[PDB]
């Protein structure tokens, strides 16, 4: 039996496990310090790359063998990402046939890894070990020859003592690395697989006598006062007869030093423990991470360790850290970069600290296996709450107890082996809360027994596994976790009486452009007991940067490297692209993480809350600014003391205020600079309307013009000709001084391009006929009528599903024209995606100005982040590049929007208001690329005019829809807008004037026998130029008896029929809100 | 002597002379009898086995006061079974001992319930 | 059945001493036996409607209570729960009443809680 | 109405002491403290019926006690009665039990009586 | 038990006027005394924290009260403007079996019942 098919063999020759001491950060310094005996073995290594195992050539491992031919390599990276091989994309299933524990002997990648290296004389009177870091999934060790021994797990590293086989002077190290090994049935991650020495090697020395680990922990008293230091120190003697002093230093963050221990020490195998006392010390968070250090010397061996006085527990069912309910506000994040793989390094390891903070994250979760050493210290210095996760996923093999290989005995060790080799690695580090025992591999004793285990050893922090909760309580966990639920289930969780907090573990999946209804979820945790929050699906999109024909760069998904099977796009769930650049939806994030709360009590008082738990707002500058029609009149400054809870009242005076429309923002920034961000960075902000605006109406005098040809109706007024069809009933051309306006007719529009939560749901099927009305229609009818300052062109269309759809044009004397649509829908066809209308105009048209929310797009269920303001762009920047182009760029709750070319503009005012977006390309280029680079060059622009477009959703992207309450279930709906194409901007709040009352009869019979039932009929006419849509409510003897909705389309008589019943004898008034009466009398 | 990792008393020392052998821990189980074999009681009442063996130790506080001292350990057990043990020791040298247990909605009927330690020969 | 231990809330307590002689088993160290309580409702409500009456029951004491709780109106005995409270900790209690007619009504308890409630 | 004695059974001790010298109000003379219990009932019964629960309750200890006797049926708290025995004095309480369906059923109180009966 | 929410109701005063004091009793007589201020604004919630000693068998009662700091047209410094009380521990019972005997003289009219130096 081979070695990498066996199970129960979990290693060979690796020394046990103990906490990181290589490479230490200084917090003081923010440096990284090394052993003054210390070799790094990272740069280039002679690199042989097989099929399998068994096309290596013979006595690959011996001195002797001549490698000169061999190609160089360089030390740390995934060889996928140097050439060698092809990377695999694959979700669930794995990418060789399932059959544990055997994997395939023919198709299984290999790479021999040779290197000289130079050991000084003065190394051998000590003890030498050499330390990989992380190798990806496999491998053998040989040196100078001679076989050392193996190890399996791909995330936590292996050390060999090597002082008797290592030579003075050249010495030889040959590693052999398998891709694939029973060891690969526990790391089925939702990820690509990738191979190779993917982080750092190094050889270092310590004295025969020397300090093998250390476990420093602290307590808190009943007030969070004092605290407690508990201090285990493991010695280990190889050789050493001489006895050899000990002491143990404290470093303050502050600076002072205390010595805690000096005594002389035996030479033997032994562990000591100490428990210290230490007043008023200055607690750990993520707020305000203060670090202390022990300082270690043993004879010449020296080791600091970085530790903070913090407390995790669970009272009554809360989740508390020092003493204050905690609320995790967190991301899962992939170790993954575009161009090196897993190989990823510090720099970006801080750009990513610094973009988590900046959007107000508090907590990481690492999905779904240990990461390096280094980011627990960066999270430890910056401030951020781990959740540190055991790389254990078995998705591919089924959950049924009997199946499963969490119930299996002879995967026993190797669960226990890999939970082990994390928490003995880690457990110092003050910024891990939660340990977490793996992701989606079933529940059994395999599990059960690595947990109890962690309790007996580690009291400090809290145990948390999604796999065993999702089937219900589980014992051996101290935190009820649930992936992607649904509102019912939180608020059935917070209905009784809880031992354990409600954690979601996985929460508003982000694949694409997703993310809906965050702020539901967060409005419903704030308020209901034992639900603590959650982390996001996910940080980065795992796209490859690739290369096309042409040579253009694209991000690289599944089967964009000939690997089949494959998952496509699955693994493109982030809310930042995979070079850091932001998606939109990071910009909800940021709004609803932020930790101070502003209410509106009266138009100038306002009460703010603070919800931090160990900072006071005195530490934030305050600004106000107050909006007239989307621009800054007055901006103040002002500070606020504030504790942590408490409400405080900020008083604004207010100025005189003329017809415009004015809004209120307030926000809170950084006073100075801090290691995350500079002065001025914005950590909470909210607005508020003051005043609606005062809307005109004008009197138009001047007048229109008509002519009428076989084919054509042609709309003259001051210098813009609109140009009707006859076939087509559609608004073909607008020429403004003999310049062509339009690029396509004006054509009602229900489509978007689908999602990947869309796709998930199955919409393009479940809505199709959708998408064929936004393409198809017959004209039933089309007519006309002028008045002296005034033109109507009507169209009335049938549409596939059978709905109609009224469409009214009224082009006035100073060229402005009022747009109505009306839809009737059939009593049979599904939920809309999208009401409005859709054209093109020249390339030219290539700057927009807009009064609504911005700068960033935003959706009906994604607009808390839109801020009230006048913007301006170019249209190229008016989309985002999503590495599965999807719809994209919508602005919402819009008052106006101008299009420019230099001298002409297009102007669109709302009635009272519009959603809208513009593309260099049509929805059917949009919709048939699936890459960013293949979007074409185009001479036009896509303008789209909407009364709104159906949420996002993103509860998960394989079944959920969005919230009820983001959905056009299909009722009657009307929608205006008003056009001007003119050299300025004309006033939004202008408006032309005209008539606006319906024609109404009543009618029933004047009376009816006890018992009967009175039948009260109502005709609607609507003569007006615009879409009515009204609440026609029946009162019988004063009391409201019935209500009914319409909507009444332009030039459209509608009736009603009300039923009354139960009229006892005698007379009864029956009357409406339309000004109609009638005395009805009962035989 | 208490631990603060296991929340059970390990250790009753006596004029310097050591009482216990193995810790004082929360007992369910009886060893099945020939009509227990028979009515499958050990398939049916296993969790209660598991729950003699394992538990996760959720809090662990105490309070002094002039004459006394309490400390008090909530243990949550297979089958998601909580169970309260509190021992008070007074100057004079007793301790009393209490154990609440509050079974979870689904569990099915118990054993035993009681204390089990052991002691020299 | 009357022999089977049914899965419900259940308490239990004994006393050890480690000493040269055998102590007298009737004598006992004392300790404080009181529980804390809190009632609370609607002073009033609609006739029809339904009555809410909540229950705090705080154990300060080193041992676990096993406690009785009787909620009587107008006199009658209308409803009882049987509660467990282990050490260092609070319960809490809902009862429903129904049926309350127009007019002035006395809710007790059997733990010195009492309250008039209106009936519009 | 929460501030009036209505008319039922009340209790009420106090200890009295003539001395030179004032005595600790903590420290009491030790006296017996349980009541004597028995049950009975048809062991049997069909279908429809109702099963009536005798409880006798002797109290030969010097002070007045007031308890809650509750009946369980399999598990769950069916009935409760409050009484108050004088000293020197048995009561006796009826139970009427309703709706038992055919099989075995655990009739059980808080005063340590448990018995199966069936259901013909 | 140590912890105490302070609510301010006047509608132009700040409890800074006011001197704070806490009493703790021991079966009545105190034992422990302390002065303390706390800044509260109309309407503020603010906690006080009170360190409690070691509490043997004996019944515990904390007293918070607000006094004048200084004199005012219609009172001298030290009134008192507003006071609570709060059970910290009930007391610990004891129970002392009695060894001792009791005569029992019966004639025509009278009982009489001889116990140490006093007749019943
Ligand atoms: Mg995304």
């Amino acid at each position: 039996p081979y070695e990498w098919e066996n199970p129960q063999l979990v290693s060979e020759g690796t020394e046990k496990s103990h906490a990181s001491f290589i490479p230490y950060l200084d917090p003081f310094s923010g440096e990284w310090e090394y052993p003054e005996e210390f070799i790094s073995l990272n740069g280039n290594w002679r690199f042989l790359f097989a099929k399998n195992p068994f096309e290596v050539p013979e006595d690959f491992f011996s001195e002797k063998f001549d490698d000169s031919n061999w190609d160089e390599i360089e030390v740390p990276s995934n060889w996928e990402m140097k050439g060698y091989g092809k990377p695999i994309y694959t979700n669930v299933v794995y990418p060789f046939e399932p059959n544990p524990p055997f994997v395939p002997k023919d198709d299984n990648p290999t790479g021999v890894y040779r290197r000289w290296i130079e050991i000084p004389e003065d190394w051998f009177k000590k003890e030498i070990f050499l330390h990989f870091e992380g190798v990806r999934s496999f491998f053998y060790l040989w040196v100078n020859g001679k076989k050392i021994g193996f190890s399996k797990d791909s995330c936590t590293p292996a050390e060999f003592r090597l002082t008797d086989v290592l030579r003075p002077g050249k010495n030889l190290i040959t590693v052999e690395v398998l891709k694939w090994s029973d060891g690969s049935y526990l790391e089925d991650q939702d990820m690509w697989w990738f191979a190779g020495i993917y982080r750092d090697v190094y050889l270092y020395a310590l004295p025969k006598f020397h300090i093998r680990d250390v476990f420093v922990r602290t307590d808190l008293d009943e007030n969070y006062r004092n605290g407690k230091i508990f201090l285990d120190v493991e010695m280990r003697n190889l050789g050493e007869e001489e006895e050899k002093d000990l002491e143990v230093t404290l470093i303050t963050p502050d600076g002072d030093e205390k010595t805690l221990v000096k005594e002389t020490v035996k030479p033997e195998d032994r562990v000591l423990s100490f428990a210290f006392d230490v007043k008023d010390p200055k607690k750990w968070s993520a707020e305000t991470p203060h670090l202390y250090v022990l300082k270690l010397k043993l004879g010449e061996d020296e080791k600091k360790v970085n530790f903070g006085f913090r407390k995790i527990e669970i009272k009554d069912g809360t989740l508390l850290f020092n003493g204050k309910p905690l609320y995790i506000k967190g991301v899962n994040r992939h170790e993954f970069d575009p161009d090196r793989g897993h190989a990823v390094t510090v720099e970006r390891m801080i750009q990513d600290i610094k973009l988590m903070k900046q959007h107000n994250i508090n907590t990481v979760r690492t999905s779904h296996y240990p990461n390096q050493t280094k980011w627990y210290d960066l999270c430890d210095y910056f401030g951020l709450y781990v959740i540190d996760e055991a790389n254990i996923e078995s998705h591919g093999i089924d959950w049924d107890p009997e199946v499963t290989l969490a119930n299996r005995w002879e995967w026993e060790k190797a669960h226990f082996d890999r939970i082990k080799r994390m928490v003995e690695r880690d457990k110092n580090h003050p910024s891990i809360i939660f340990w977490s025992l793996g992701n989606e591999a079933g529940d059994g004793v395999n599990f059960e027994k690595a947990a109890l285990w962690i309790k007996k050893r580690d009291n400090t922090r809290l145990i948390h596994y999604e796999g065993t909760t999702r089937r219900g309580e589980s014992y051996y966990v101290d935190v009820f976790s649930l992936m992607y639920p649904k509102m019912d289930i939180l608020l059935e969780y917070a209905s009784k009486k809880r031992e354990k907090p409600f954690i979601m573990c996985e929460y508003a999946h982000a694949m694409g452009n997703s993310v809906g209804n965050l702020k539901d979820y967060w409005d419903v945790i704030e308020k209901y007991p034992y639900l603590h929050g959650g982390c996001i699906w996910d940080w980065v999109d795992q796209g490859i940067r690739k290369k096309d024909e042409n040579g253009r760069e694209f991000w690289a998904y599944g089967g964009d490297f000939g690997d089949t099977p494959n998952d496509g796009n699955f693994c493109i769930n982030g809310v930042v692209l995979p070079d850091r650049t932001p998606e939109p939806e990071l910009y909800e994030v940021k709004k609803v993480y932020q930790n101070v709360k502003i209410r509106q009590v009266s138009k100038d008082t306002y009460e703010v809350e603070n919800r931090y738990l160990f900072t006071n707002l005195e530490m934030f500058d305050g600004a106000w600014k107050i909006r007239k029609d989307g621009e800054v009149i007055e901006e103040k400054t002002f500070k606020i003391f504030a504790e942590p809870g408490e409400k405080r009242l900020l008083k604004i005076p207010l100025p005189e205020m003329d017809d415009s429309e004015y809004f209120l923002e307030i926000s809170f920034s950084l006073s100075e600079d801090t290691p995350w961000a500079e002065k001025g960075h914005v950590v909470a902000w909210e607005q508020f309307l003051l005043k609606a605006p005062a809307f005109e109406k004008k009197s138009i005098s001047d007048g229109v013009s008509l002519r009428e040809d076989g084919k054509h109706l042609t709309v003259e007024a001051k210098d813009t000709v609109y140009v009707f069809s006859k076939l087509t009933g559609l608004l073909e051309q607008i020429l403004h001084r003999r310049k062509k306006i339009l690029k396509s007719p004006v054509v009602p529009n229900f489509w978007r391009v689908p999602t990947d939560n869309d796709i998930g749901n199955r919409m393009p099927q479940r809505l199709a006929i959708w998408k064929r009305a936004s393409k198809e229609r017959k004209l039933f009818k089309m007519h006309w009528k002028k008045e002296e300052n005034r033109v109507s062109v009507h169209s009335v269309f049938q549409l596939p599903g059978n709905s109609w759809v009224y469409t009214t044009y009224t082009v006035f004397g100073n060229g402005d024209v009022l747009v109505d649509l009306s839809l009737i829908p059939a009593e049979d066809v599904p939920e809309i995606p999208r009401i409005g209308f859709q054209f093109t105009v020249p390339e030219e048209f290539g700057t927009v100005e807009w009064y609504g929310r911005g700068p960033h797009e935003t959706y009906w269920d994604r607009k808390e982040s839109g801020l009230f303001a006048r913007y301006r762009k170019a249209v190229g920047e008016m989309m985002h590049r999503y590495v599965r182009p999807q719809e994209t760029g919508n602005r919402s709750d819009v008052r106006w929007f101008a299009l420019s070319d230099g001298e002409t503009k297009l102007f669109v005012s709302g009635m009272p208001q519009i959603d809208f977006s513009v593309w260099p390309f049509s929805m059917e280029d949009l919709e048939r690329v699936q890459h960013i680079s293949e979007l074409p060059e185009r001479d036009f622009v896509t303008v789209n005019v909407d009364f709104r477009q159906m949420g996002l959703g993103g509860d998960d992207s394989w079944g959920a829809m969005p919230h009820l309450e983001y959905r056009l279930l299909p009722k009657p709906y009307r929608f205006s807008f008003r056009m001007r194409i003119s050299e300025e901007i004309p006033s939004w709040r202008v408006l032309a004037a005209i008539p606006e009352t319906l024609h109404v009869e009543m009618s029933s019979e004047d009376v009816i026998r006890e018992g009967d039932t009175l039948r009260v009929k109502f005709s609607l006419l609507n003569d007006t130029p615009l879409s009515k849509e009204k609440q026609v409510v029946l009162f019988v003897d004063g009391n409201e008896y019935s209500v009914r909705r319409v909507v009444i389309p332009p030039f459209k008589k509608e009736e009603l029929v009300f039923k009354v019943e139960g009229l006892k004898k005698g007379e009864h008034l029956i009357h409406t809100n339309l000004n109609t009466r009638k005395t009805i009398y009962v035989r």
